[PDB]
């Protein structure tokens, strides 16, 4: 059970700092639009940036 | 753990050497050969040119 708990921790961790990084770059680029109808759940972590 | 370490990195290295090669010749003949660029609009739905 304390196992499986920080496992799922670090897999929190590591979504919250990717949606960070996607935030500084769409706003210096100036995208608002939704480039891609894919909703966010199922993206990968690589491409946050096709998003408004 | 460390070989899962290294698999990553592969598959990682592979997807830089792809995004580059496209900067590539898009700034190759789109730009540098041809009059097209950023300021010829259409930036939100062109499809082709919405990935520019």
């Amino acid at each position: 059970v304390k196992r499986q708990e920080e496992v799922a921790k670090a897999i929190y961790d590591r979504r919250m700092n990717s949606i960070e990084q996607a935030l500084k770059i769409a706003e210096q680029h100036n995208i608002s639009r939704s480039a891609t109808d894919v909703p966010a759940e199922e993206l990968p972590d690589s491409e946050m940036f096709l998003l408004g």
